């Protein structure tokens, strides 16, 4: 089986453990644990980091056979092409590469400020920004059932995160965009993802390591 | 005539311009500039941003007939899908990905300092950093001629421009690692790329955008 490296936390590994069980694949998780406060020790992973045959050492991480990948956005692209989840025209190319890098834009936005020690004094600054955030992702997707068209697709598992998060901080944030509100139960009902969040193998929390300002519970 | 929209720095729009020449693509330059002194001026930009039918409007920017794509990893991804310079095995497909993500870290990782009010303080600390981050990529090339291997990819655009951004600011930073010293000089003398860097228009600087603490020239 495929192993995924990664903390006991959501991060930047819900999107792939989304995929890896819509996808069907036969996957372990091999899981870091991050000490708790002052010094948050790493070492659960600091000790094993250079000994996986990685070539930029990090995580998540994904062994498969003879491949070994970082970077998220790398893994979701490999399991993507095994299942044929990737664009399939022109059009729909752009649009995968376009949502895919804006949504790793629009995740940091919103972790620069929860890693910060400033959180509570930009957060009023933060929370007006998000409607405007949420309206370019819905008129993206429009009339359309998923973020490339007709054909579900990687990049749907890394909107369907990164709103999540969003909604999870702002609960009303979706409420004005109805076919955002709609793509995500369209998601969460797909037959394979709506199983894997009613098993004990669903992660829900915490989105961000210890340290954060928020989601560090 | 292909547009490429950007500020009037290097930035994020050096390997675009680089895989532009080297493709041999008809491309003009929207250029914007932005003001100096405090209030860094973005006013050119500002009042054209969501007059473009940009989905996410933001710079670089490509228009090319129907198609406008922002961000710049799918704006490369797209030149390179036109004249057919991604990945072809699937061994180079995941060295590309993993390669592409891996560059931004790096940039960002860097951009992230000199951007910083306090660069000068951390500019020593960040310095030691440097001789770990290269020997990665040293250890990545291995004896290959390009980075995904035997062909010229994309993502050696990338790699080359990161690569430089650190030479820039540590003239010594690649001295332990020929492998890398070695491409370098393999990727300035690509044909149609010598032609262009020896070129006026070439951007060598600014790296960074006037408010930057180091590379605003
Ligand atoms: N761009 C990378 C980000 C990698 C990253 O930030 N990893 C964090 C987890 S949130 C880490 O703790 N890495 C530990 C290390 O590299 O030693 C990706 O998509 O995976
Ligand atoms: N992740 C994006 C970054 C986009 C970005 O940061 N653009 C900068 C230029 S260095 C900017 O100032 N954009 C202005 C705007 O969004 O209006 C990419 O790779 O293209
Ligand atoms: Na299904």
């Amino acid at each position: 089986p495929m192993i995924l490296g990664y903390w006991d936390i959501r991060g930047l590994a819900h999107a792939i453990r989304l995929l890896l069980e819509y996808t069907g694949s036969d996957y372990e998780e091999k899981i870091y644990s991050m000490g708790d406060a002052p010094d948050y020790d790493r070492s659960q992973w600091l000790s094993e980091k250079f000994k996986l045959g990685l070539d930029f050492p990090n995580l998540p991480y994904l062994i498969d056979g003879a491949h070994r990948l970082t970077q998220s956005n790398a893994i979701l692209r490999y399991i993507a092409r095994k299942h044929n989840l990737c664009g399939e025209t022109e059009e729909e190319k752009i649009r995968v590469d376009v949502l895919e890098n804006q949504a790793m834009d629009t995740r940091l936005d919103f972790a620069r400020v929860c890693y910060n020690p400033d959180f509570e004094k930009l957060k009023p600054g933060f929370l007006k920004e998000i409607p405007e955030k949420m309206k370019l992702f819905s008129e993206f997707l429009g009339k359309r059932t998923w973020f490339a068209g007709d054909k579900l697709n990687y990049v749907d598992f890394l909107a369907y995160d990164v709103l999540d998060v969003y909604r999870i901080f702002e609960p009303k944030c979706l409420d004005e965009f109805p076919n955002l509100k709609d793509f995500m139960s369209r998601f969460e009902g797909l037959k394979k993802i709506s199983a894997y969040m009613k098993s004990s193998r669903f992660l829900r929390s915490p989105l961000f390591l210890k340290m954060a300002m928020w989601g560090n519970k």
